[PDB]
């Protein structure tokens, strides 16, 4: 029932590079969602799409990058790499995450939504979705794993162990209704979700977390062929609604504390100048642990996140 096809195909050995296409029709149109597809041999399938917004950059590069530089011979399985899911663009630095399942005679974005939810979904042993902060926050570099309820919480652990990015983050909150994240959770299906930085940028040390810990799932998940790269990571929970501190006010924003660095409950960790002689607003950390986020651009507003803190 649902009208978006594939310019290549998802079943045949080989490297594919194509789109997905709905034509929205004299159609004056169609949208077309980038995509490749590596299939070779016998072995489980991959899903993994880059961001879900355009101002996030290490996903979109990592995927790229595999897209581009990997051969039939070295899979045992399938890829399908969508290196941009971010509606209506689908292209890095141009509501698709809160139409799912969606229906196939809906919106173009339950349209969208509903081919991920019932052909692409069900066929996919492990989803990898990459996040990071956006414009607004800068993370420190983490995978997260989605313990739940549910058996396959092992599963999601051990590939966002073998990721191996230098934070390791546990998140047992299912994510809001009709995201994509969402729907992989409730599906039962392993997924490892990511927040490899922020600001707009990406740097070569996140790129390179992002590519290492790519083939690292893809190796464990027996996709790719080679050996893993195992570091050290710092394994951080965020247990309550005191690992945040959201700013009540605007001003000039001075954030204190080194992203990474240790925080005990009381430190000061940013201060908020005022625009128009009154002393500066302090903000200061709920709980001890590490800040793990912090929000990045010069001036911040009331209501936006001024710091996250990881527990042990």
């Amino acid at each position: 029932k649902n009208p978006i096809s594939p310019t290549i195909p998802l079943d045949r050995d080989g490297v594919f590079h194509g789109f997905l296409k709905l034509p929205h029709s004299s159609a004056w149109g169609s949208v077309m969602i980038p995509l490749t597809v590596i299939k070779n041999g016998a072995g489980p399938t991959a899903l993994l799409t880059g961001a879900n917004h355009g101002d996030e950059y290490e996903g979109p590069v990592a995927l790229h990058e595999l897209a581009a530089t990997t051969s039939a011979e070295d899979v045992t399985g399938r890829l399908i790499i969508v290196p941009a899911f971010n509606y209506p663009a689908f292209r890095a630095g141009s509501n698709l995450n809160r139409s799912f399942p969606g229906r196939p005679d809906g919106t173009v974005t339950e349209k969208i939504a509903d081919y991920f939810q019932r052909t692409l979904l069900p066929m996919a042993d492990l989803a990898v979705d990459f996040h990071s902060g956006g414009k607004t926050l800068d993370f420190v570099p983490f995978a997260a794993a989605h313990i739940d309820d549910k058996a396959t919480q092992a599963a999601c652990f051990a590939a966002m162990k073998a990721f191996n990015a230098p934070y390791s983050v546990e998140l047992l909150e299912i994510d809001s209704a009709g995201m994509y994240d969402t729907a992989v959770e409730e599906m039962g299906k392993v997924l490892v979700t990511t927040e490899l930085g922020g600001g707009g940028s990406s740097s070569a040390r996140s790129n390179a977390i992002a590519k290492k810990g790519l083939r690292n799932v893809l190796i464990h998940a027996g996709i790719l062929k080679g050996e893993m790269q195992l570091d050290e990571t710092v394994n951080l929970t965020m247990p309550d609604d005191d690992c945040f501190v959201f700013s009540e006010g605007d001003g000039l924003f001075e954030m204190m504390i080194d992203l990474g660095a240790p925080v005990a409950k009381g430190d000061l960790l940013a201060r908020v100048w005022p625009l128009d002689g009154q002393p500066p607003v302090e903000y200061r950390a709920r709980r001890a642990g590490l800040v793990i986020s912090r929000h990045f651009p010069g001036l911040i507003k009331s209501g936006d996140c001024v710091a996250v803190v990881g527990v042990t």
